[PDB]
């Protein structure tokens, strides 16, 4: 239903590990999009065949402004290619790098658009992890936009998932707190230079605020960063927490 002969590829958008991401244009409409290459070399040794071809079917029928649209996919002999929305202002990762820290307005706005994008996913009975700043792209209007749903680096994982317990959708409200902290402070709250330390930090939820973090964020962050899932606010509440409303954008 789609082949590489339909696209002229262009500039590399990003690269590394299992394949590459190229900007490209669909010939018969001149549509600008993004192609993800996989090589399938990692399909073996990860056995992640059907993997995504399953996640592909899931995401491909999701639709929302703060979620990066996936269009289709196709089999090369060697490579596997994904066809995604192209996001003109790149990752939040790069911008966090460029700016070091975010102000409360940009932080609380991103947090809003994220909170909305998740409740929609919950409503389609979709839960997950990631939401690492490398997986948040920016639309032409600066709107946040969630990349994919798929050891690892640990620091966005919640205590219940790393203790090996069971996890529901409340995983995503951990994540929200983690990012809102990273967005305000420049680094994630349980960062370490060791997988083993970070692991400790996360399971004991040990974080401290630098002084410049205001009380309204300390509050929101705190409420999201609790070892006990059932004690994390509901998305509905997050969207309406004063500091959000006070600082968020229209
Ligand atoms: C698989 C994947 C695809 C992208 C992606 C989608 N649209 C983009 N527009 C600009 N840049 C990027 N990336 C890709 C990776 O490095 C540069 C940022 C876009 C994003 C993340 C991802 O996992």
């Amino acid at each position: 239903q789609w082949a590489l002969e339909d696209f002229e590829i262009g500039r590399p958008l990003g690269k590394g590990k299992f394949g590459n991401v190229y900007l490209a244009r669909e010939k018969q409409s001149k549509f600008i999009l993004a192609l993800k290459v996989l090589f399938k070399a990692q399909l073996e040794k990860a056995g992640v065949e059907h993997q995504l071809r399953r996640e592909v079917e899931i995401q491909s029928h999701l639709r929302h402004p703060n979620i990066l649209r996936l269009y289709g996919y196709f089999h090369d002999a060697t490579r596997v290619y994904l066809i995604l929305e192209y996001a003109p202002l790149g990752t939040v990762y790069r911008e966090l790098q460029k700016l070091s820290k975010f102000d409360e307005q940009r932080t609380a706005t991103y947090i809003t658009e994220l909170a909305n994008a998740l409740s929609y996913c919950h409503s389609k009975r979709v839960i997950h992890r990631d939401i690492k700043p490398e997986n948040l792209l920016l639309g032409s209007a600066g709107e946040l936009k969630i990349a994919d749903f798929g050891c690892g680096t640990l620091d966005y994982l919640p205590p219940e998932m790393i203790e090996g317990r069971m996890h529901d959708e409340k995983v995503d409200l951990w994540s929200l707190g983690v990012l809102c902290y990273e967005f305000l402070v420049g680094k994630p709250p349980f960062e370490a230079n060791t997988y083993q330390e970070t692991y400790k930090r996360i399971s004991r939820v040990e974080f401290t605020f630098p002084d410049f973090v205001t009380e309204g964020a300390r509050d929101l962050i705190s409420r999201l960063l609790k070892h006990n899932p059932s004690q994390r606010p509901m998305l509905r509440e997050v969207l309406e927490h004063p500091w959000i409303t006070a600082n968020s954008s229209k």
